[PDB]
């Protein structure tokens, strides 16, 4: 893989609380969940906590309003900050005063960001990471979806202001906008309708969020690092290579060879389901858009020794059949969904998705609090006057009416406690079952 030198953001370490502050891309998306999934499977003995701090519709103004009650309240040790998709504006780019509109939106955005910047400079023990938002895809050919011309240029201006602020203040910086635009160009060559940025050029689908996770992990220096790399010479019966693992009990019976494999990490599991209303591409689609398998999901098994065709079994489960030329080349166990460790990784992936859904309900509650109740002087009131004002407003506020049932549940402290306890149930299960166990690998010749 091609990274390690690509590191601009320090990796998370044991006990970190990494909060991803953002807008709807963060709020309703999974890139942060996919990043946590990486840390859960690759560093199973290094527990961390990731927090979704996105609220749909936010600009730098809204993010700044809610820093105390929604972001700093989570006590981040590492805080990622992304914005601009809403700040940049939309329809007026195709109107008469596009240039002046872009300039006014850029100025308003950095004015609000400066309020946030001042707050970040005052934090005593929080690593600040400016993360340039994913782009508005201006070049994709989407049916019946009209392009807001040059909107991503205002976005890029905001991201440059972020970069230079990070330089001044001693903060780290990484950018999704440029690499994702580049990938958009590259795959739009193959199909003009391809995009990392979803059906509306704005909100990435699961594949886009997995690319975003990939890029953030590469910025943390994980690109090019293998899940495990083992090389067994069949005629010598010792392991030539045992990177990220322990090889032992190499045995030869007739022309079959078997050994014990104890990995330090599990493979990265990829969801193949297009999850979400209107979703069309899965997390797994990431493999066709970036070198994800090669740079970050390589669990390489190389057996140089006798030749012919062999059947690979792990813990007595048939994985597939390969010629020993392929085996001597090396095969990627992380692409073989039938391995027991991949099934274990998938278990963790499903637990993590359940957790992500619970967290989203907390994000809906946060919208109720900062997108409605704060302006009514009722932030965190969670009382009868809160109920009264919400009732007075639901007939003229479609979004608030859609969340009244959820708010009637989540306004109770005891329910927020119980649902947090549920998230902790899932997180504890993940960090209980994510330890690789000794796996019995067999190459049976056919």
């Amino acid at each position: 893989g091609a990274g390690a030198g690509a590191q601009t953001v320090k990796p998370f370490k044991e006990g970190d609380r990494a909060v991803f502050l953002g807008n709807s891309i963060t709020d309703g998306g999974r890139y942060h969940s996919f990043i946590w999934l990486y840390y859960m499977t690759r560093f199973p003995n290094m527990p961390i906590r990731v927090f979704n701090g996105g609220i749909g519709g936010d600009t730098a103004y809204d993010m700044n309003k809610r820093l105390d009650g929604d972001i700093f309240s989570k006590n981040p040790t590492v805080l990622m900050v992304t914005f601009g998709m809403n700040d940049s504006g939309y329809y007026e780019y195709n109107g008469d005063n596009a240039k002046e509109f872009g300039e006014q939106k850029y100025q308003e955005s950095i004015k609000n960001f400066q309020q946030m910047e001042k707050r970040f400079k005052e934090l005593p023990h929080t690593r600040i990471v400016m993360t340039g938002t994913s782009p508005y895809d201006e070049t994709a050919q989407i049916k019946d979806n009209t392009v807001f011309k040059k909107k991503n240029e205002t976005i890029k201006r905001i991201i440059e202001y972020q970069r230079e602020s990070a330089a001044r203040n001693g903060w780290e910086f990484t950018d999704w906008n440029a690499p994702m635009v580049a990938i958009n160009q590259e795959l739009q060559q193959k199909d003009p309708s391809f995009t990392l940025c979803g059906n509306d050029r704005i909100h990435p689908d699961n594949d886009g969020h997995m690319v975003m996770a990939y890029l953030f992990l590469k910025a943390q220096g994980f690109a090019g690092k293998d899940v495990a790399n083992m090389e067994i010479n069949a005629n010598k019966k010792q392991a030539v290579k045992a990177e990220g693992c322990t090889i032992s009990n190499i045995k030869k019976i007739g022309k079959d060879i078997s050994f014990d494999y104890l990995a330090e990490a599990l493979p990265y599991p990829l969801d193949t389901i297009a999850r979400g209303w209107g979703s069309k591409k899965s997390q797994a689609e990431v493999i066709k858009e970036v070198p994800f398998m090669e740079e970050m999901n390589t669990e390489l098994l190389k057996v140089t020794g006798l030749k012919g065709q062999y059947k690979l079994l792990i813990d007595d489960q048939e994985i597939g059949t390969w010629d020993a030329a392929d085996l001597a080349k090396g095969i990627n166990l992380a692409a073989e969904s039938k391995t027991p460790q991949y099934q274990q990784a998938l278990t963790i992936m499903h637990l993590n998705e359940y957790r992500w859904e619970l967290e989203r309900t907390f994000r809906e509650y946060a919208w109720c609090q900062f997108g409605f109740f704060q302006q009514k002087g009722l932030l965190f009131a969670n009382d009868r006057k809160a109920i009264e004002v919400m009732d007075e407003n639901v007939e003229k506020n479609m979004w608030l009416k859609g969340r009244r049932d959820l708010y009637s549940k989540m306004m109770f402290k005891e329910i927020r406690d119980a649902r947090e306890q549920e998230m902790d149930v899932l997180i504890s299960k993940i960090y209980e079952i994510n330890k690789p166990v000794v796996r019995k690998i067999v190459l049976r010749k056919i």
